[PDB]
């Protein structure tokens, strides 16, 4: 992990947001 670190929790929103970032190829 580098992306974001855990605070909150981990795979945030974000580095796996039911997409990650914006892919869907």
């Amino acid at each position: 992990g580098w992306g974001s670190f855990f605070k909150k929790a981990a795979h945030a929103g974000k580095h796996a947001g039911k997409a990650a970032l914006t892919h869907y190829l």
